[PDB]
């Protein structure tokens, strides 16, 4: 069935210590996370550029790694119900707050986590290219060869479009009927991994550090052992939900060519653009197009997904 | 009287073609902002750092400008109504369209132009150095001592925090209350050299190049000559507001070690420190401070104020 | 079916600053033929070098980008129908004009682009390295095992022999059914990946900037935002079509080795050299075989070929 | 069936003069092994490095080849009978001895030389890349596509988690009913290419150069040419097996990320941490994880092992 998504974004120097911690400390953070029995697994992204449209946005490129200062995570875990991960974070509060604590030397910005309910999903399991083989087979004995899935590699062997929008109140179901049709369709282009769309249910106050005073002192008091006041996060996460309302479209694609032609299909195949175009005209912001990596992951996710 | 504010924002690649455009491209600009009569003068930053509240962004410093791969630009305009600012777009879509696209080959992203009303004001006039020995003779001369400012120097002669905050839904007013007390105290900080709270109405989808699909299209293609449909906008101002609400506290100080410092007083003072934290328990997200220089201004925009 | 073909031809300066407009300007040009109904894709070319067939060429080899002081673009545009390509360019001309004339600062010879018909076509659609296993599942669901195509990997990842021949007046018939016999054999050697034969019916005189006196004068006085007067081209298609009646062999390869010895094939196996010396036996100029990277492109052209 | 398996260790200075040891002497030691009719094959294994566990062997990474002063060797032998292998020694003493002194110049550690009975293998043949489609053909002939196995590259194109654990007496039922739990469930991981466990019977005396005092002085003085009395060790096989009893969890994967992530479902997925949690209470010691490159090897033995 369809999880809901938490994804914690953040923005650290981009320097070796910075990759140094996501090695020691995150694996740590996951293994907490999966204390929890309604987690069903996770996708870390790093991005690695903007996608420029042409020249619209003519100062960034697709990989901006070698010249970025900073390094922008995206991490998503996955969830039965959302309210999992709500009862995950205070329940382990005292090693996730100290774990997530140990980043604070590299952060410039966050954390950030809006929360997700997924509206949409077309996404296949991963699959290593030493798998293919038992993939077909086990598929012909089944007698369902049109469930042999594209080969999405796991573990940064493949490119995330990571499409930011927000839409005009009052135009929410033609934007959804809209990008759906749209996503349907661009699965036709080569290299297609699977698509998926966020939809912004609201923030996780806690995952986003953001308490009311005392728990705001204790945070900037800190010296990384003492846990905040967990109940005084001040709002639930519904009471964020943004208006205009926020959808993340997640695309996967076999590699940053694949994903530059692949979504400009949208512009450049006359059929398709007209469809598309229902997307634009329902928008206040975006699409703003994040190229990610998608490095570390807990790949069961998709099998919950496809259950 | 108070005028509407609205803030130009937008990241740009940290190098010298950029600074270069900047030097061409944005005098034009304010020029042809000042053709509309309801324009009553700008105030332009560059971003320099990020305030980093001890350790909690320990990634940032005050000054981040010789590292940093980008530059993030927030161009304040000052109207005495709001829609004078959609109407002197659009009077003007031609040059300025045309003049801002030449920005194009260093943008990252935006532009985003939301647009504020000012709920609070304590904003003196500036001056030069040279400038206070005419302004204490004239203030005296007319019985009016009181009425002599602090010393805010124009023309990059001084900082801002720049100060994010996001509401609870139905924490407004709290909010409101709250941060006016803080402002009235925190102005006994020395260097302190004004503050002012703006609180977001709406955004400007021309001033964001954000139009529907025939509009995007021609943004796209566009070879830098060619004016996009400025009818094409799909959405009002208001209608882009957000909810959660959006605050900017914005407070101009000395130098850097006296917004340091004098911003620390309502952590460090504790009859402050009680008020400042009724702000706090509003919250959805912030305070997130960003530190701005102030290069190029049209510093009649405080005498509109003032009036 | 069977679309129509534009090639628009260049040579340009083998710097930078060339391959920093094709990825700025290339993707515009695409978008904004992309408005045409009747458009179904495109193929943008870059000449890697020219085929040495032993020494006749002995100057030449397959890769001479390291070398050569120009590069040579051939872009392909397919057409629901040649007077589509014809239309498009006349009603976007404002756009299209300025968009092509910044590329002027590096131009050494063109545009021109003459117009073809497709008289044979053995051409699979494109699939990346990850479709595969999609393709292979669904073919056999089909009932279609036949069908499933050799993988033809997308964005720069496989070769083009594009083989220009002019033929004596009268000899026609016999090189399109001597060719036609060539094809349907040289498709057994390892590596082919797909070939067409491209027949000119005539030359794009808006496509080639070729205007009569009063356009000349309007492109060589051009600031760049002024377009010449896309009417006061002076010939149709069809008035340009030459004679001897030019060809293009166009032949697909897995990489430079299998393009090599597969065009090979046709003077070393014994059988396919016999029915080759028919089609040599008609010409007046060739084979000049460039050997091509197909970098840029639209593959659903291929979709519409195939359906 | 199921053959033993005897793993010669050993510990040798990382330099050339070693790899060279290792490209003369060891093909001589394995085509002597040959001799013996009870030899089905061997997987001979350098370490690369040491699974940190986030940071719990903090000072370890997976590849630490470039920095380490020493090379861990894990030569696996497979027998029909775990007593072939003491015979073949005895055999063929002469040679073996020789063979295995002159690699005495670079030894810091070893030889020592246990022997395992595997009591669960999921194992496939080894194939390289170019075979898959022959045996593809082959296993759809016999109407046996579910037998086709994952593609398992020989020769170096594969990585090897040796997991090392010894477990509490009287708790061996309880690990060997678990781990096999366990590792049906890990191979749902992609990646995965086959696992098995081996469990301690002894040591070879013999094969560790282990004998009393009159072989140890034979060792000790011997100018290389001379074999020590292999009459005189001391003690058979299962005298040596270790209690707490001893086991090798022996997993598979097509790469280092693959692996680590990989081994981790067993803490990151919640339905298969809880049964490896029953492993984790048996043990005294581990799971401690070498990462092993199987450079050299007789693929053979995996086809007596499934047959
Ligand atoms: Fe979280
Ligand atoms: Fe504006
Ligand atoms: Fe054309
Ligand atoms: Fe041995």
């Amino acid at each position: 069935p369809k999880p809901y998504v938490a994804i914690n974004m953040a923005e650290l120097k981009n320097e070796p210590k910075t990759f140094e911690m996501f090695a020691s400390v995150g694996p740590k953070v996951c293994m907490v996370t999966a204390r929890h029995p309604g987690f069903v697994g996770f996708q870390n992204h790093i991005q690695i550029g903007i996608l420029p449209f042409g020249n619209r946005y003519g100062g960034a490129k697709m990989d901006m790694t070698k010249e970025s200062s900073t390094v922008r995570v995206l991490q998503y875990t996955f969830w039965k119900d959302w309210k999992d991960h709500e009862e995950m974070h205070r329940q382990n509060w005292s090693y996730l707050f100290r774990l997530c604590y140990s980043c604070a030397s590299q952060m410039i910005w966050g954390p950030w986590e809006p929360i997700y309910e997924i509206i949409y999903a077309n996404m296949p399991i991963n699959t290593e290219m030493t798998d293919f083989t038992a993939v077909v087979g086990k598929k012909f004995a089944e007698g369902k060869p049109l469930d042999i899935p594209v080969i999405s590699q796991p573990y940064g062997k493949r490119v995330v479009a990571f499409a930011e929008h927000s839409v005009i109140p009052g135009k929410e179901k033609q934007f959804e009927d809209a990008i759906v049709r749209t996503l349907e369709m661009l699965k036709k282009a080569p290299g297609f991994l699977g698509a998926m769309v966020l939809k912004e249910i609201g923030v996780s106050g806690i995952g986003s550090m953001q308490f009311g005073a005392k728990g705001f002192h204790q945070v900037l008091e800190n010296p990384g052992s003492l846990e905040p006041d967990p109940n005084n996060v001040m709002y639930s996460v519904p009471e964020a939900k943004n208006t205009p309302q926020q959808y993340i479209v997640h695309v996967e694609w076999a590699n940053t060519d694949a994903l530059m032609f692949g979504m400009g299909r949208v512009l450049l195949y006359p059929e398709l653009r007209q469809v598309h175009d229902e997307v634009l005209d329902t928008l206040v912001y975006g699409p703003y197009i994040r190229i990610l990596n998608p490095m570390m992951e807990g790949t069961f996710w998709r099998e919950y997904l496809n259950e």
